[PDB]
């Protein structure tokens, strides 16, 4: 029966204070394609989104799942990546979390800035949060797909940083883009692996490709 | 034919392609303020932000989207001549970014306030940073100018605080009125809002009235609009 893969997209929020949030805008339009070519390839998916974010219409083997943080989304993977048997991470999440913000004056007073990591200007700091890490842990056979998405950069620097990031979450694939080779009719991308490369042009490429990869990857 | 101007939710402020630092407000108030206005038969201008709570459609309802601090000065700048009330209930971004950078980078400066005056694009930041440090700067008065706008329209604000008594927040309130030439302010603490009650202080500049829930603020709201014609 209907192998399962698990799907997130939209964008995370994480709360500063009473007032402020950081947020991430992600209008999860390519997780609602791919999504939507892997239910009419047969094949069962848990949609983690988020409020706002684009969905697929209903159907018998979709189950949709909206989260509000990265706390939300912890708790998702901890619950239901051991059930899973692929896993394409496309939510927009924040590396960075806040931990402090306060006035310029406090900052320039201090002779050590590593204190603040536990009024015309304020300062906000932020740690790496540091996840998708964490997923080949519990589930060492999880497919794990991620996106690496940069602004302006050189394609050599993308495949660069798209490799990193594979080889530190053990994923298989990470599908690298930049902002600014995205457009109304046009989506460039790099199919990102360990020992090979692959570009597609448009959304719809993107989706037929993972679906090769993950039906190449699973027999 | 008294036209209202409503604002609702809360600024983001963008700090890159992807993230914002936003007032995460979902205007649940400005929503049911802007129905009961409706219904009583007023022509509503809603000024409102992506993530908030929007009342239904409605023919004297007219909904103008905004994003950020910079644009909410443009719609009042634009629409206050054209209005006999505004309600802001809108939580507006005290501070916009600047600058974002890695620790190390602040770290080597010897005034921070030079960071003031430098573009993103210069930045010396890396994803193996472990601390990255955004500044940012006070956005512009808004609510100040209404009244230098349009002298005779009738403010109505709101003070939102945490965790203080009411004469504090009926101290501060005041404050506001005189600052704002505001008519009315609606002062509030969050820890007395709940599912079921929210209490607030209509705060003028020599009486005031309590309420109970959202709907009562409402109701008073719309009793002292239809005392001004």
């Amino acid at each position: 029966n209907a192998m399962k893969i698990l799907v997130t997209s939209g964008g995370t929020s994480e709360a500063i204070d009473s007032v402020r949030s950081i947020t991430n805008h992600s209008t999860g339009h390519l997780g609602k394609i791919i999504t939507e070519t892997l239910l009419s390839a047969g094949y069962e998916v848990c949609l983690i989104t988020t409020k706002r974010a684009l969905k697929p219409e209903p159907h018998p083997n979709l189950s949709i799942r909206e989260i509000t943080n990265t706390k939300d989304l912890l708790i998702e993977m901890q619950e239901r990546v051991q059930d899973y048997q692929v896993l394409i991470h496309s939510m927009a999440v924040s590396d960075y979390t806040p931990v402090y913000m306060t006035g310029l004056e406090e900052v320039q007073a201090s002779s050590n800035l590593k204190e603040f990591l536990s009024d015309e200007v304020q300062v906000l700091f932020l740690k790496k949060t540091p996840i998708i890490s964490l997923v080949k842990e519990w589930n060492p056979t999880i497919h794990l797909i991620g996106f690496k998405l940069l602004v302006d950069v050189t394609e050599d620097h993308l495949v660069d940083i798209a490799r990193k990031s594979l080889i530190k979450n053990q994923a298989d694939l990470i599908i690298a883009n930049d902002l600014t080779q995205i457009s109304a009719d046009q989506h460039r991308a790099i199919f990102v692996e360990k020992n090979q490369l692959q570009t597609v042009q448009t959304k719809e490429e993107i989706a037929e490709l993972l679906l090769e990869k993950i039906q190449a990857y699973h027999s």
